[PDB]
C-alpha cells in the first residue's frame, strides 16, 4: 500500500521519457494512483511513451491555450474513469517560452507576443487547467505545478523566470479559489533537469543535486498528492537539495 | 540646495492630481530637477493637469503598448533637453487590468487576453521603457517603478498582483542592463493612496489621502544616496508589510 | 505498510497530551514508527502521557540547557534501540520562553538574562541534539522542529518570535552539517495550536489570531486538531520529502500566503 | 546645505577608521548634523580616531553589556546634547561573535556562553538603545542598523549570522515601539566591507561592489536618518549592489 491508494490523478507534460511529468506519472502508479494523461500537439508520439509506465492510463489530448479543450477537458475525464467519480489529484507540469525571451538572447529582445504566450502555457493555463477541472474533484485533493525558484535573477532564464514569478502568484489565487472544494494548491520548486549553475547547485545543496536524477522531484510531487501534507496550500516546497536556503 | 539638483529626471504616469506620478514630479522640481513628463490617452485633458506643477515641463506622448512611441522616445527626449544632456532619472507610475480580471469578478472568467493587455501594459512596460531609455542616461542614473506588495494573495487586487509579481521579476533583469550603464533600477511598494486597516497593522500609520511620503521615496531613489540598492524593492507603506497584526 | 515503517525515530517535547509532540508521536505509530522519547524535568508525571500512546516506548532525561545530557544522549539512545541500530529521525518540538518576553509583557522589559534562556532552549538546541544524534543516524534520516512564521511582528510572541528567527537561521546552518552524514533538516511552521487567563486584552488579542488564523487559510484551519501538523512532521521523517532540507514546510491551512 | 542639516543624532560602533559608523559619522558631518558618539572599551583611542573627524564631538561611553551605562545613557546625552532639546537620529552599529562562533571553528563547538553573548551585544542591545534613547527621542526622528543578509546559511559568518537573523526580527518589534514616539527603525543590509578583520558579492553585483569602500553604506544609513524614506520603517534596505537579487 503506497502513498497514493485508491486515487485517480491527472498528469499533464509527458513529452519525453526524460519529462519530469513521466517521472511523476511513473511514481505515482508505482504507488497506486490510478492515472489519467494528457498531451500537447504530438499526441501518437508521446502516447508511445506513455505505453512505457509501470501501467497504461487513458492519455487525452490538451493544447492549454485551446479554449474548446477546456471546455471539453473535465467531461472527457469522466469518461475516461467511469461518471460518478472524480479526480483526487492534479498535476499542472507545463512551460512555454519561445527562444527569443529565454536563452542567449537579450532580455531586451522579446516582444511581448512572445512573451505573452510564454506567460499564457506557463502560467495562466494553471488557474485555467484547476477552472476546468475542479468541478470534477474530491475533497481532500490537492493541485500541483512545476516551478523553479524565480525570487533572484540569472542568465538565460532571462523571461522564463518572470513566468515562473508569475505562476508563484497564480497559484496564491488558484488556492483561495480550490479551498471551496477542500481542494489544495501547491508548486514544487525542483532544482535543474537535464531535459556553472548546475556544478555550483550541486555545491551548495547540502545533501548535493544530481541533475540526472528526476526521481527525488516525483516523490515529493507525490507526498503533495497525498494526505500527509493536509494544511499546505497556496504554497511552494523545494525539491532543489536545499540549494535556495544556501548562499555559497 | 534640493535632492535632485541638476538631474534630468523622465517621469510618466500622470493623469490627475492624485496620481502618484503627479506628487513625484512636484517634489522632483522642489528638489531643483529639471523634468520630462509622458502621457497617455487623454493628452489634451493632462496638460491642464500638468499645469499646476510648480514649473513648466515638456510633455512628451508616450504609450507603453505602441511600439512607435518607443522608437522614437530618445529622439523626442534627447531634443526636449537639448542634443548633448542625457537622463538622470527614470519614473514608471503604469498600470492597467480590465475589471474582468479584478475586484468581485471572479477569477477564472478573466479571458487571457484581459490578464494579457494587464501584463504588457503593468509588468512589460518597464523592461520596454528601460530599452528605450538606457542608451540615453547618465552614469550614476536611477530608474524607478511604482509597486504594490504581491507576496501574498488578497481580495480585489486579482490579476494585478499577478501583474506586479511579474514586475518585481522583470525589475530583477532590467537591473542587470542597466548595470551595464551605471544605472540603477528599483521599485517602490506603495500603500494605498485614494485615486482603516493599513493605519493599524502600519506601526506609524498611513495616510491614503497623502501621496508625499510615497512620493518623497521616489526622489530618495532618485537621489545619489541610495547608489548601492539595485534590481530590489523599497517599501513606502508605514511598515505595514512587517506586522502580522 | 505504515508511511515510517521499521523507522527508530527519537520523539522530543511532550509534556501534557495536548503537546503537538504527543500527536507526531501518535501518528508516527499509527504508521509504524518505533520511538525513543525524551522528556524534560517532571519525569515522572510524562512516562504517565507516554504511557498512553499508541505503544509505550523508552523515556529519557533530555535538559538541553545540561551539556551532559548532550554528551551521554547518543549512547542513552544506542542503548535504549539496541547496539547495532541507529535512529532515522528526530523530532525537535521544545520551545520555551519567560512570561517575561512573552505575554503582555513590554517587549523592551524583557531581561536579557530571561530571553537568552529562551534562545537557548528554543534556537540553540536544535544545533546541540543535532549534534548529539547525528553521529547515531542512517543515511537518509531527518530532523525536524517545530516553528511558528517570525517573518513578521505581532502580539505577545515578543521574544519568542526572535527565537524562532534565530531557529530557522539554526536550521540553515544544521542542514550544512548533517548533509554530510546524509541526513536532512527541516522546520515545521504550524498553525495556532490549543497547547482570558491573562486578562481582558490577551483574551481578545489571542482572540483575533484565531478568528484570522481561520478566515486567511484558504482551507480554513482548526486551532483544536494537531493531527495535520503530526502528518506534516511524519511526511518529513518519510522517504517522500528527500529533496528537501534546510527549508521550512508550513502547515498552517496556507494563511501565511494570503494577505486578507 | 545638507540632507540632515542640524539634526541631532547618535552614532555607535566606532573603533578604527576602517569602521562603517565612521564612514556614516564622517557622511551625518559632511551634511550637517550635530553628532554624539559611544564607545566600547579603547575609549582612548576612538578619541584619538574620532579627532581626525570633519567636527569635533562628544564621546561618551557605552558598552551595551552594561545595565548602568544603559540607564545612565539619555542624561548623559541629554547634556552633551544641552537641555530641552533631543535626538532626530539614532545609529546601532555594533556587533560581536567570540571566535568560537566564527570562521573555521565548527558551528557545533561554539558553547552558548559564546553564542549568547554575541546576541547579546549584536541582537539584543537594539532593543535597549531604543530603548533608552527613545523617551529623549523627537517625533519624525529614526533608528537605523547594520545587517548583513542572514536569509541563506554560509560559511564562516556562522553563528553571527544566527545573530543577524534574531537582530531583523528584533528590528520589526523595535518599530512597533518606536511608532508610538512617531519614529522609524530600520536596518541596512550591507555588502561586506573591509573592516579590521571584518568576491561573488562584486561579479553578482548589477553595479558591482567594492568591499574596501563603505561610502554607499554610510549615505544608505544617513537616507534613513534623512526625511525622505519617510514611509520605511521595521524593514530593511540592502546597500549591497543588488547582489542578493542576483543568483549568478
Ligand atoms: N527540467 C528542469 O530543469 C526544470 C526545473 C524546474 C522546473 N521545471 C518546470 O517543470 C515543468 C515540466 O517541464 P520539463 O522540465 O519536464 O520539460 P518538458 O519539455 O519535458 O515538459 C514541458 C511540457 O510542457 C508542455 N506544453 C508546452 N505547451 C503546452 C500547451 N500549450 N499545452 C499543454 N502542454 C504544453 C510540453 O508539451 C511538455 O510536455 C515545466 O513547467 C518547467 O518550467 C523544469
Ligand atoms: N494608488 C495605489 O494605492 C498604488 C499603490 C501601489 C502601487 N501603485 C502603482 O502606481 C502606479 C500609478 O497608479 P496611480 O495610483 O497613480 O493611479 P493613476 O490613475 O493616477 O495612474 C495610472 C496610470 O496608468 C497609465 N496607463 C494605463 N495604460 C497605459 C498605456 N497603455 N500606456 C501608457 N500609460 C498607461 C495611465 O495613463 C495612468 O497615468 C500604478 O502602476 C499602480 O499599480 C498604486
Ligand atoms: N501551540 C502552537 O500554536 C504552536 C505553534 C507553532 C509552534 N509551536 C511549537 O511547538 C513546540 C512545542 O510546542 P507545544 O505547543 O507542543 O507546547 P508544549 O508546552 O506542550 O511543549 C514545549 C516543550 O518544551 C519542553 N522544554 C522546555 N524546556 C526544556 C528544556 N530546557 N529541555 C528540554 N525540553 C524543554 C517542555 O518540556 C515541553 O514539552 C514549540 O517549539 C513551539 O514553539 C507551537
Ligand atoms: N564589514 C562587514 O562585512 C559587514 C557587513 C554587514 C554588516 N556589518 C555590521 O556592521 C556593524 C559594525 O561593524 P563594522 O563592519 O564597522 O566592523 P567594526 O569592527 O569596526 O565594528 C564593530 C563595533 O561593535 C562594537 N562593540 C563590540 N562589543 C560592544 C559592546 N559590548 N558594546 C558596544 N559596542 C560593542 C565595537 O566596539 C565596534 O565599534 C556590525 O553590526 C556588523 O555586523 C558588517
Amino acid at each position: 500500500t503506497g502513498l497514493l491508494d485508491g486515487k485517480r490523478i491527472l498528469v499533464s507534460g509527458i513529452i519525453t521519457d526524460s519529462s519530469i511529468a513521466f517521472h511523476i506519472a511513473r511514481v505515482a502508479q508505482e504507488q497506486g494512483a490510478q492515472l489519467v494523461l494528457t498531451g500537447f500537439d504530438r499526441l501518437r508520439l508521446i502516447q508511445r511513451i506513455t505505453d512505457r509506465l509501470p501501467a497504461k492510463a487513458p492519455l487525452l489530448e490538451l493544447d492549454v491555450q485551446n479554449e474548446e479543450h477546456l471546455a471539453s477537458l473535465a467531461g472527457r475525464v469522466t469518461e475516461a474513469i467511469g461518471a460518478g467519480n472524480k479526480l483526487d489529484g492534479v498535476v499542472h507540469s507545463i512551460g512555454f517560452m519561445p527562444q527569443t525571451g529565454m536563452g542567449i538572447n537579450p532580455f531586451f529582445d522579446a516582444p511581448y507576443a512572445d512573451v505573452s504566450k510564454g506567460i499564457h502555457i506557463s502560467a495562466y493555463s494553471y488557474a485555467s487547467m484547476a477552472k476546468a477541472l475542479l468541478p470534477i474533484m474530491n475533497p481532500g485533493g490537492s493541485i500541483v505545478g512545476m516551478d523553479f525558484d524565480p525570487s533572484r535573477a540569472m542568465p538565460a532564464y532571462n523571461w522564463m523566470t518572470v513566468a515562473k514569478s508569475a505562476l508563484e502568484s497564480v497559484n496564491r489565487f488558484v488556492a483561495r479559489e480550490a479551498g471551496k472544494y477542500g481542494v489544495r494548491s501547491n508548486l514544487v520548486a525542483a532544482g535543474p533537469i537535464r531535459t556553472l549553475l548546475e556544478e555550483g547547485w550541486d555545491q551548495r545543496a547540502p545533501i548535493g543535486w544530481n541533475m540526472k536524477d528526476a526521481t527525488p522531484v516525483a516523490k515529493t510531487v507525490c507526498a503533495l498528492l497525498s494526505d500527509w501534507l493536509p494544511a499546505t496550500t497556496g504554497d511552494i516546497i523545494y525539491a532543489d537539495g536545499g540549494a535556495h536556503t544556501q548562499l555559497l
